[PDB]
Order: C-alpha cells, then structure tokens, then sequence
C-alpha cells in the first residue's frame, strides 16, 4: 500500500495536481487527508482537458468561470446554467457537464441531470470500466477520440493498482 497524495504528484500533470489543490482548498478540504477525492480531482480535470472548439469552465477561478460562462450566455443566446459547467461547445452550441464515475455510470448520469435541472446543458458520463453515457446518445467526440479517454483511465487504474491504491479509490465515492 502505498500513498496516494504520492501517486498523484507523480502521476498527473503539475498543471493539474496544482488546480486540483486549489479546487480542494476552496471549500476547506485538505489535499493531504482527502488524497482519493485529490486523486478524482485531477482524473476528472484531465478528462476535461482530453475532451476539449471548446471553452474549458472547469479549473478555472470561480470568478474568471462565471465571467468566461455570462460573457458566453450573452454572445450567444444560451440560458445561464445554474452550476458551472465543464465544457462550453459553440459547434452544437451547448455546455457540457463531464463526470468520471467509480460506481454505475447511469447512476451517476441520473444524479448530475437531477442536480443541474438542465434543459440544454449535456451530460457526457465516462467510467473507469469504458462503459460512457451521453446525452440523446448524442456523444459529441468521434470514436478514436474518446478511446483515448478511456484509456487514459485505464492506465490511471492500473498504476493506482500496482501501488495498491485501487482498491480503496474505487469504493470511496459518494454521492
Ligand atoms: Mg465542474
């Protein structure tokens, strides 16, 4: 066993360990303590990044990210979310929440549209399994696109395996 606040400083990006700590920070969480949510911070921050064409909301300072999101929903005609979204796609005109699950991905699916009240907003799910739910079916990226994705987790997965860290990322993830 061993340690995940060690693994993921080794394992993601700098750019994305340091917005992950932030994110953290801003709501009195330490990186050190919480190092699974740590670790599917950054996981999900780097599938935002694999995935956008695109406007990236997510990692952004709360401010700058309702700045960037009102100054979109006036250029364009788009309600205002009432959560932050992930993405924001100008070609199918549309924000995108993304979600990497460790449980059930229609489960998870359910919980954010029930969350965000959307009406236009996508939902794009993906999972460490490469089982992935989108909105209307309607997947946005092609496929070698989002195999990356997919692969990207796997190999997440693994090396969390090797230094056995899996086990207890996998089964901590609450609603
Ligand atoms: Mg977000």
């Amino acid at each position: 066993l061993g340690s995940m606040e060690d693994f993921v400083r080794q394992c993601f990006n700098p750019m994305i360990v340091e917005l992950a700590e932030k994110a953290m920070k801003e709501y009195g969480e330490d990186p050190k303590i919480e190092t699974n949510k740590f670790a599917a911070i950054c996981t999900h921050l780097e599938v935002c990044f694999m995935y956008s064409r695109f406007e990236i909301i997510e990692g952004r300072d709360r401010t700058m990210a309702w700045t960037v999101v009102n100054s979109i929903c006036n250029t364009t005609g788009v309600e205002k979310p009432k959560f932050l979204p992930d993405l924001y796609d100008y070609k199918e005109n549309r924000f995108i929440e993304i979600g990497v699950t460790r449980r059930e991905v229609h489960t998870y699916y359910l919980e954010k549209a029930n969350k965000i009240k959307s009406e236009k907003t996508h939902i794009h799910i993906f999972s460490f399994t490469g089982e992935e739910m989108a909105t209307k079916a309607d997947y946005t990226l092609d496929e070698e696109s989002r195999a990356r994705i997919k692969t990207r987790l796997f190999t997440i997965r693994q090396e969390m395996a090797s230094r056995g860290l899996w086990d207890s990322f996998r089964q901590s993830e609450r609603g």
